[PDB]
């Protein structure tokens, strides 16, 4: 508000004589005018994949165990086989009432049959390669004689442990059968209720 207000006026109109020329400033010397351009459809990211990998979650746990063993006991005084033989513990088949790790089973098959001392198990490392190999899964089980004695005979053994399990998932019944591999036959076999650990 300095000057240029002429407060009190005359009367009769008249140019501003206590002021010669006083122009008005430039608020701005820039006869600049900004502009902003429109911004154009820029595609996003694709990122494809490489196919799907099944995290796949994890069993329980029985006590197979408590199943095998004194069934294994059994199966070694059984007609057809004898102690020190390889026995090709089949997989576990899991036939219960639901879905139990039978491959867990399968590898206390092993365990069991170990603890018992006259077999000579076989490893995972062949005998789920086998089924395999062969087809299967290491814990489809053979669930055919020949399919069995593929695999035990391209595993080294002498046996089959025909095993699952039935009744109840959660505490099944481990069907067990022992064919031997050289002929196919069944020369033991026993069921166990198996408990979950």
């Amino acid at each position: 508000g300095s000057h240029m207000v002429g407060q009190r006026e005359p009367a009769p109109v008249e140019e501003v004589k206590p002021a010669p020329e006083q122009p008005a400033e430039p608020q701005q010397p820039v006869p600049t005018v900004p502009s902003v351009p429109t911004i154009p459809q820029q595609p996003g990211p694709i990122e494809h994949e490489d196919q799907t990998a099944p995290p796949a979650p994890h069993i329980r746990h029985y006590d197979w165990n408590g199943a095998m063993q004194p069934m294994v006991s059994k199966m070694l005084g059984a007609d057809g086989v004898t102690a020190g033989s390889v026995l090709l513990v089949d997989s576990v088949n899991n036939r219960t009432n639901g879905s139990l790790n039978a491959a867990e089973a399968t590898e206390t098959l092993r365990n069991a049959l170990a603890n018992n001392g006259k077999f000579t198990l076989v490893s995972a490392q062949q005998l789920s390669m086998a089924k395999q190999q062969l087809g299967l899964s290491p814990q489809d089980s053979l669930g055919t004689r020949s399919k069995a004695i593929g695999i035990a005979r391209n595993v080294g053994a002498h046996y089959v442990l025909y095993s699952s399990a039935s009744g109840n998932v959660n505490a099944p019944t481990l069907q067990m059968q022992l064919m031997l591999v050289q002929t196919g036959e069944i020369i033991w076999s026993g069921k166990g209720a198996v408990s979950q650990q």
